[PDB]
């Protein structure tokens, strides 16, 4: 059994920054450090930090006075930011620069009272945060997930309409949604393509190449990781068996019995150590040396704020 590794895979720049924000806050101020929501959607990263004295919470009320609070990489609504602003807290923001970029455009629309449409998945925290940048009752903020959602949407003024997307969507599905918005709302304005980040685009391209060599694809990532789900999905749609797994223990041997070529990738929130353990397990089940495929280069790093160095 040949083991192949997708490239790129694993940690993106936003994840690496957000984890280091929490680590360094814990290093400078000691435990406990409060973090609103899982800093990233990876159980292993969260349990690590948790056991290091970071405390994950879901509302600002849970955080006491004089505390340190980190916003997760997914970002937060204005309402959440304001509730923190005026609550005697030291706040550090681990929101990924590539989410903040989308936030600034929703805010722009809201100020001009012009309607905005977000392409994304209902109830995800990025979506909550991004919708929660729009506040103007004169305009509106709408969520669509599919072409059908678009075909059903009515707006107040379609002459003054913009769109934005979640950063971790399927490139192909999103493209279909955008073609729909453009056919329904010919004046709609948006980015040249979408707001899907480089990491999501790159990992999707990478898992495509992987899937055309491997019969089975394992994706290391947690169940609530949107980007990780897209990777498994993409492989499955190519007709390969694909499984989303937190770690090596989740591998059931039937999945790879009599499989000649197995592929492994990782979502953007999944540490390389997890991939290493998965590969060790596959080798126990009869795989050889892991061969990394050729991949598109990634070179972006996002530094922590000066005051967290
Ligand atoms: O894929 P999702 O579920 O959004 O989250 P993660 O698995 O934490 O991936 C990193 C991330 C954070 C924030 C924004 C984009 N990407
Ligand atoms: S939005 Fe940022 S957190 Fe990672 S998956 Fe994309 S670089």
């Amino acid at each position: 059994m040949q083991i192949l590794l997708a490239n790129p895979r694993g940690f993106c720049a936003g994840v690496d920054r957000a984890i280091s924000i929490v680590e360094n806050a814990l290093a400078i101020y000691g435990a406990p450090i409060y973090v609103r929501h899982e800093v990233v959607h990876n159980r292993y990263v969260v349990d690590s930090l948790r056991e290091r004295g970071a405390i994950f919470i879901e509302q600002i009320s849970e955080v006491p006075d004089g505390a340190i609070l980190i916003f997760s990489a997914h970002g937060v609504s204005q309402a959440v930011r304001n509730e923190a602003k005026s609550r005697d807290l030291t706040v550090f923001d681990a929101t990924c620069p590539l989410v903040t970029k989308v936030h600034m455009e929703v805010a722009r629309a809201s100020r001009r009272g012009e309607e905005s449409i977000l392409i994304g998945h209902a109830g995800h925290p990025e979506v909550e945060g991004t919708m929660g940048q729009y506040s103007n009752p004169e305009g509106g903020m709408y969520l669509v997930e599919s072409p059908d959602d678009v075909w059903k949407l009515t707006v107040k003024n379609e002459e003054k309409l913009s769109f934005m997307t979640q950063t971790t969507l399927s490139v192909d599905d999103t493209s279909d949604v955008i073609d729909a918005l453009r056919k329904r709302f010919p004046k709609i304005v948006g980015p040249r393509k979408d707001d899907i980040c480089y990491a999501t685009t790159n990992r999707q391209e990478a898992v495509r190449a992987l899937a055309e060599q491997a019969e089975v694809v394992l994706v290391v990532g947690s169940k609530n990781s949107s980007n990780s789900n897209r990777l498994a999905e993409l492989a499955q749609r190519m007709g390969k068996r694909a499984f989303l797994i937190d770690d090596a223990k989740d591998i059931q041997e039937e999945w790879v019995k009599e499989v000649k070529c197995v592929g492994v990738t990782a979502g953007a929130s999944a540490p390389d150590i997890l991939v290493q353990n998965v590969v060790a397990r596959l080798q126990q089940l009869g795989g050889g040396e892991a061969i990394p495929l050729e991949g598109r280069e990634e070179n972006i790093v996002f530094e922590v704020p000066k005051e967290l160095r």
